[PDB]
């Protein structure tokens, strides 16, 4: 289920950033700040491919960061239902354009917490980042059987 | 390290005893029953190895009996260290054998809770059940 995988990435993304702020290194800072920046230009440039991609990899750094073994590993026996999901997710947010960067922005109070070194911070970030997407999904849904029940309803 | 594996199952296990009890079918319900009644036995007879095996196993009936098809993959991809951080705790708990019976205990809240049907409890003792845990290897060392 792609609602079963979201719980799961709240879940491990949230102790992804935790430890990434507690255990990145300088160098490790400096690649995630690279991959950061990669997205704002992917979504600029308005290539969704590209900017699902960018997030990805993103994420992926994030976790390398995190000095984790069993949460890399968890994240590779995932990865390609991960990369999956965020591709669907920016489908889904690719056809309501105003929330893109209300999204970025969510994710960059994560990022700005784990380089600045605030772990409780990172994670509580990181759990109102995936809440909101869940929101914007859910309103899709909701927006869509009102379609339907609505322009039925009329006669 | 066994720490930071803690943590992971604290945040899996969570939700794989929600679901449990959301989605527990009757029979689910009872191989649970079995497995969880033979951890009882292998801790009375005193063999730490019994023991342990018999919590994994029925954490991987729970993890079944959730049917989420993600977590049971995430529990089958870390199974081998699953297996040694549980025969590690009981390694350490064996040492303090005063604390057995009360870990035994905040396990049981959970399964109650799962054979009862109310998601948010079982979630919520899974926390204390493994918090609990923690709390114990912290003292350790």
């Amino acid at each position: 289920s792609n609602a079963d995988l979201l719980e799961t990435r709240h879940a491990l993304e949230g102790i992804a950033a935790y430890y990434a702020a507690l255990r990145s290194t300088d160098e490790d800072k400096e690649r995630i700040r690279e991959l950061h920046h990669a997205i704002e230009l992917a979504q600029q440039s308005g290539d969704l491919d590209a900017e699902s991609n960018a997030v990805l990899q993103y994420q992926i750094a994030v976790t390398e960061a995190a000095h984790n073994v069993v949460l890399l590993h968890l994240l590779r026996c995932m990865e390609p239902m991960l990369a999956q999901n965020v591709r669907q997710n920016f489908e889904l947010l690719y056809s309501r354009r105003e929330m893109l960067p209300l999204v970025s922005s969510h994710r960059t109070r994560i990022f700005e917490a784990i380089m600045a070194g605030k772990p409780e911070e990172a994670r509580e970030a990181s759990h109102r980042h995936l809440a909101f997407i869940e929101e914007i999904l859910l309103d899709r849904s909701r927006e869509e059987s009102r379609r339907e029940r609505s322009l039925r309803r009329l006669e």
